[PDB]
């Protein structure tokens, strides 16, 4: 095959990827934000208790076993 040209065209930020690189970095910024919120869960947004997962799971062995 050819090799590929050096022409480039770049475009403004209107893709979802341009968006998509943005908020990784604002990730790994708002980290102490995160964990600060989260921690304060008690105010009600507590229904999210993971450890449920391990709950339901040994209730439903079904799974488990063949299908």
């Amino acid at each position: 095959t050819p090799i590929e040209s050096h022409q480039v065209e770049k475009r403004k930020c209107n893709t979802a990827t341009c968006a998509t690189q943005r908020l990784a970095n604002f990730l790994v910024h708002s980290s102490n934000n995160f964990g600060a919120i989260l921690s304060s869960t008690n105010v009600g947004s507590n229904t999210y208790g993971k450890r449920n997962a391990v709950e339901v799971l040994k209730r439903e062995p079904l799974n488990y076993l063949p299908l």
